[PDB]
């Protein structure tokens, strides 16, 4: 099990970090949402799917500087959607085939009312998401790390 972005960097076996970057909608009101699809840019696979059984879960999705200040939001992960930043690992997704499968993950950010100006940086950390991986085989169970990052400055007009 292994995963890469369409950017493209890489995440090997046995997990790590990595980061990526994000469009950003140029300006949002309150009340509409900013929506970070990311399953158009994080895929993995599974090295032997005809033995072994990958699965994958949302451990952890966190908010950093202007997301964490500015917005609201919620995360979907494979058709559900949770708080975020989230308040539990999500039900697991399972990978069983080597052809790449998008990561499901989806933020949708909204402005709170005190927001206004640049509430968004450009280059700024905004979000970290934790991809768990077990298995069905060994006592396998590895973190990928996503730092995500603002591309463009998001105004919410004032
Ligand atoms: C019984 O014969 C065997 C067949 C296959 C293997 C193996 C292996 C590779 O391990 C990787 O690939 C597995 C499947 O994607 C992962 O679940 C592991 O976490 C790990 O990333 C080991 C023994
Ligand atoms: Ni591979």
């Amino acid at each position: 099990f292994a995963c890469k972005t369409a950017n493209g960097t890489a995440i090997p076996i046995g997990g790590g970090s990595a980061n990526v970057y994000v469009n950003l909608a140029p300006v949002v009101n309150v009340g509409q949402n900013l929506v970070v699809d990311l399953s158009t840019q994080i895929f993995c696979h599974n090295d032997y799917p005809e033995t072994i059984t990958d699965y994958v879960t949302l451990q952890r999705g966190s908010a950093y500087g202007g997301v964490l200040s500015n917005f609201s939001g919620t995360v979907k992960y494979s058709g559900s959607s949770y708080p975020f930043p989230t308040t539990s690992e999500t039900p697991r997704v399972v990978y069983n085939s080597r052809t790449d499968k998008p990561w499901p993950v989806a933020l949708y950010l909204t402005p709170v009312s005190s927001a206004g100006g640049v509430a968004i940086k450009a280059g700024s950390l905004i979000a970290v998401l934790i991809l768990r991986q077990t298995n069905n085989y060994n006592s396998d169970d590895f973190q990928f790390v996503w730092n995500i990052y603002a591309n463009n400055d998001v105004v919410v007009p004032t």
